């Protein structure tokens, strides 16, 4: 059900579109959400698909966070996907703004391999402050199973397929 992408690899997708939207339309089995380590969704994507879900994202990470306590940065865990998806994968990218180590970026696209396929962001870049040329590379280098890329920034999404 994912259409209008441009194939960029074997198992690599890339679409000028908003996440929120694409997920409502779509309703896949996992959306991703780029978390933070306390699962604290303020802004960007998070904020964002948060917002979609009436807080009850939040709701539910703050149970979360209070029984298992924070999470890596690199890490993730499974939760509801609520009016989403099935289930909303939520994965830690290196914060750069934070001054967080730009290594850990790999580690968490191989989060992405524990699911046969995801609608997802590019991780760390936004208000995470790494370059997003860097993640898609990151990403297409790690990530096996197939990744659905919503980019919200029309301008972005073109220099990213352009320098490809
Ligand atoms: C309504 N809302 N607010 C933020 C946001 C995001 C979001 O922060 N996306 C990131 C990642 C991406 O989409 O590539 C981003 C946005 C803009 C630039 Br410029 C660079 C990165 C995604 C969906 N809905 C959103």
């Amino acid at each position: 059900s994912f259409s209008g992408y441009l194939k960029l690899t074997d198992n690599v997708y890339i679409k000028n579109a908003d996440i929120v939207e694409e997920a409502k339309k779509v309703k896949p089995t996992v959306v991703v959400n780029a978390a933070n380590v306390y699962l604290k969704h303020g802004g960007g994507v998070a904020g964002a698909l948060n917002k979609a879900t009436n807080n009850a994202m939040q709701v539910e990470s703050d149970d979360y966070i209070a029984t298992n306590g924070p999470l890596k940065v690199g890490g993730s865990c499974v939760l509801s996907g609520h009016n989403l998806a099935k289930h909303c994968l939520h994965v830690v990218g290196p914060n750069v703004n934070k001054g967080e180590d730009i290594q850990l970026l790999k580690s968490a696209y191989e989060n992405f391999n524990q699911h046969e396929v995801l609608l997802a962001p590019l991780l760390s870049a936004g208000i995470f402050g790494a370059d997003p040329i860097h993640s898609l590379r990151v990403c297409v280098d790690t990530v096996r199973t197939n990744v659905y890329l919503a980019v919200f920034d029309k301008n972005l999404y073109d220099k990213l397929v352009s320098s490809f």
